[PDB]
């Protein structure tokens, strides 16, 4: 499995050691507090009251945890995924990213602690 | 494996089908939005800015997800637990509960979608 | 997980540290060579040609690996079990036993090496 | 997870749907009766008394179950493998093969019933 920290100000995202392969079943658990600028902080689900001003992932609130598997587009992770299987043709290294508008990561703070494990399959 | 919702206004708590046994390893994932009264809603980690006014679990914020195992005291769940082992002598059915002051659940709203599974060991 | 040897001459059987609980999914892999008397040896499947002269397990060949969960009847194991679930709520420690006629274990030789682990459930 | 039969007379071997990947942990359980010629039949461990006359796998008895992972050499399987990790660089589809001398599979009979699964990691 993989365990690490995903910083809110890390625009490129945090590359994990998990390489999702076809047929793999994975489980993710995320926790912690982060912010997209304001002094207030939000959990892995982000800010439910903030407008989407061009986030890297439109299927998740601003300040939420999302991911990219290999070359895929962003995928919502939020508080995590339970025994999850990726869509067809989706594979490669897993990168965890804080959901924010491109180019604005500079004033971000906090981070999410995340566990990723492969389940039986 | 168990999946269900935990209503915030349910003071008694949501009983699952999971019976934790000595040596068991479990993984929990929780998501959703709930409130301990205010119009705003918080994730499974609760409101980090709200004071503790006699919560059922002092190890977690008001509005966070907690649990009891058999006759044990409240245990912080928050966003979930990754391949987690219970303390010695802790066993029995797992009951998921919204962290709030007893007798005040009346004005709660929302719920959490929670998954619980047993891992290999 | 549990790993150990099961001697063919051990009539009482080999008690393991595995405590099977209702709902548990288990996997077992047995290997090795043993005999119920003759000079040659057989695998965990036993002797497919030998007649049943009053074996402790009538659902398995003589010289095969069987087991008991708690105080239940014997259960065929053979080469092992793959993600196996018990016949409705059989509970207790797992005892591995060489399949032979009671009171004749005296001239047995060899043993089986066995791994037992609980799977995700 | 894969489940199928491996015929003793299939020299090419049986291709499974299991693609082994770096870091993968797998469990195999094999059962049944097969023969490399004689009218007798042996289990997945083969004939412990038979000499090696040029078997595809010199680390297992004749009549034993073995496998190939991708372009790797033969690897002993016998009754199976418990939470097993492959040697470095070894990866690719898993092909199950009956252990025998090349060009002699003609007079073989029987088969092995095999279950392959991936464990959590
Ligand atoms: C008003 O609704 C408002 C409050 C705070 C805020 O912060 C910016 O949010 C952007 C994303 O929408 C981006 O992350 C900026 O860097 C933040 O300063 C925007 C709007
Ligand atoms: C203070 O400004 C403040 C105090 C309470 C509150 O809501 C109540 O919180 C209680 C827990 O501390 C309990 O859940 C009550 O039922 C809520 O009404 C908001 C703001
Ligand atoms: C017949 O060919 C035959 C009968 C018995 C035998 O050995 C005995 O088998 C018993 C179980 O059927 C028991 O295990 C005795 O202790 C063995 O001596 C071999 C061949
Ligand atoms: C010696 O007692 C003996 C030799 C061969 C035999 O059967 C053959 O075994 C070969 C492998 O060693 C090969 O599989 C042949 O096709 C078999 O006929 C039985 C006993
Ligand atoms: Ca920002
Ligand atoms: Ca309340
Ligand atoms: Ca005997
Ligand atoms: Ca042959």
């Amino acid at each position: 499995a993989w365990k690490g920290e995903v910083l809110a100000n890390n625009e490129a995202g945090q590359v994990t050691s998990i390489i999702y392969n076809p047929g793999d079943v994975i489980t993710i658990v995320a926790a912690g507090w982060a912010s997209y600028g304001p002094t207030q902080k939000w959990g892995p689900q982000g800010d439910r009251e903030h407008p989407d001003q061009g986030l890297i992932c439109h299927d998740a609130f601003c300040g939420a945890l999302v991911m990219k598997i290999g070359n895929s587009g962003t995928i919502p992770v939020n508080t995590g995924l339970f025994r999850w299987v990726a869509p067809n043709n989706v594979q490669g290294a897993i990168t965890l990213i804080y959901n924010d508008v491109p180019g604005t990561y500079g004033n971000n703070s906090g981070s999410f602690s995340v566990n990723i494990g492969k389940d039986q399959s």
